[PDB]
């Protein structure tokens, strides 16, 4: 489709469920970035989900790198941008030292 299978900037700010592949312990998460402000995530839910996380984000084009920051601004995750499409996002771990997670975000399949 019309510019609709490429690394668009605004195509990030949709919903994205991490749930492909999915972990054990019934761990399930959706990232929801904002257009140019903030992010939300949630991981855990052993019994309920009602206390989200939210923080700020940073991108740069230099080596197509993206690093999210807490409400204590001390970073928390860093991963490589392989590709973005309408319904595909590939966050390569990139830093096998820090503990980042290489899955395949395939939108939020509500």
């Amino acid at each position: 489709g019309d510019e609709d299978d490429k690394v668009e900037i605004p195509q990030l700010v949709g919903k994205w469920i991490v749930k492909e592949p999915v972990l054990q312990d019934d761990f399930v998460t959706c990232y929801t970035f904002n257009a140019d402000k903030t992010y939300e995530v949630y991981t855990g839910s052993p019994l309920s989900n009602g206390v989200p996380f939210r923080g700020t984000y940073i991108i740069s084009l230099d080596e197509k790198l993206i690093k999210l920051y807490d409400k204590e601004e001390h970073c928390t995750e860093q991963y490589h941008i392989l590709k973005l499409t309408s319904k595909e996002m590939k966050w390569e771990n990139a830093s096998p030292k820090d503990g980042n997670s290489d899955k395949r975000l395939e939108k939020y399949n509500d």
